[PDB]
């Protein structure tokens, strides 16, 4: 079984530039590890730019989303879960680790769940609130990454441990 | 309608002596105000002593839970969902309001999903760190409030908007 | 608590005229018998109805709706669910006895999970074959009401039990 | 994009055998003409067999599961929902084609659920009862197949007008 990866950031127009440079490289780095990620299918910020990521470098990508799928190229596999734009909704309960690029209250809610759901969440760039406070809820799930190296070293740790 | 106020916070293990207190108080003004206590039907911490709260003040409540069947007479209108309980699942998309007391992973998942709903929130017995990240995501939907009476003044200034 | 009956059908396009009249005579024979309604709260055809019915006859109702925000002054909780309209989610779960009037998909599914969840179901002006299918999954908790009456004799006999 | 087939059907114990071979020789055609197949990831009736008869044939499965995933070894891709036992939960409306191979409630519902997504469903070894009324919903997206070559045969059918 292929560890699979979960990324999760805000969308479009909440989204710093930088964001979306370590949102792909994180990308085509998951798939360079030869990991699935699991990112919402919807083809805007952060998500988006990991899947085109992903998929440049040779890996396999789910893109999950709610209703009638008018869904990036860059999805493989494509989960139409019926629910809303509430979520976010909530299959990031079958990554193994989440990883969060910048932040925005969808991304806020899923990595609670996560939390809730004690798997490991790896923040990348995010703002020191976000940290601390993430930190405060388990700071045993929860892992600050500087940059992507951080993040994917963070990733192969904790899937060692598996 | 009667304004319906939801109310989130921790289960039994993680909810503080002083905020089952306040969930209760805030319970009870919920009822004395005229609105219906919306809150997770199953869990005992905070969600149960508001619930307990509205109800000994005559208030109407709608508890919301995942399942049959582990119900508290305390709940009026049983809300069973058939979802799970990966996400506290009471609903504030059905709600006016949504107060928030005490906080944990759970609590956190519902006050984020609500300002993403564009749904404001009130934060009673937040630490810090809550009430400052929340106010980072969206600084006009979120309102910290110091205590009960605090957090009931935001409610009625949000429903008289 | 009042007993909370669940009404399930089409929606506006997919309701006879026949089915209009039965949904909001069983809504109103739901009140009557001092029980809740609960039913789809954005639906225009047999839930719309049930619910007038309910409504008229000064009957309680809780409106399950998907979202925001497309609601009727004859739903009085309104519960918004942040899932989609994939599914009917009215949510019989909560519901002691659900009636489905007229038939189609989403119709067909909320019986089919009920009978899943062990639940009776009341079926009303469904054809034949529906009545015959349901009768196939689970005999013991499908109950063929050939008219409103009949559809409350029903329901009155699974709480009795 | 790979097609998505879903298979769905009856767990354990209101399962006749009939429907296990039939459910696992499904499967076997569904990776064998390069399509996923998308089911329940529970290990046990019709699911299981089908994951089971993918698997063996070089096919890529995916595995529906509602919460704390102790999942056949069948399953290369859990999709953990967080939702219930309640069905069924949907992502079938991930698949192009849905299969039902026998019926009790939780197939029924999942059947209609497709039906009212206006998607094409196979139903095999179903009896009359079902046939009739899932043709009644909609006579267009509803397909009654003898055996397994009649489903398969069915399904690359409504692939080829896609």
């Amino acid at each position: 079984r292929k560890p699979i990866i979960g990324v999760m950031g805000p969308g479009k127009a909440d989204t710093a530039e930088n964001q979306l440079v370590m949102a792909n490289e994180l990308g085509k780095q998951i798939a360079t590890h030869g990991w699935i990620l699991l990112t919402g299918g919807r083809s805007l910020g952060v998500m988006h730019e990991a899947m085109k990521g992903a998929k440049e470098a040779g890996g396999t990508t789910i893109g999950v989303l709610p209703g009638p799928d008018t869904i990036s190229d860059a999805v493989d596999i494509p989960i139409v879960t019926g629910l809303g734009s509430a979520r976010d909704n909530i299959n990031a309960l079958s990554s193994n680790v989440l990883v969060a690029v910048g932040m925005g209250p969808g991304t806020a809610a899923e990595v609670a769940l996560a939390l809730k759901a004690k798997k490991p969440v790896v923040l990348l760039g995010t703002q020191p609130e976000a940290e601390k406070f993430f930190t405060s809820l388990d700071a045993g799930l929860v892992h600050v990454a500087a940059d992507v190296a951080g993040a994917i070293a963070a990733v192969k740790q904790l899937l060692a441990k598996l």
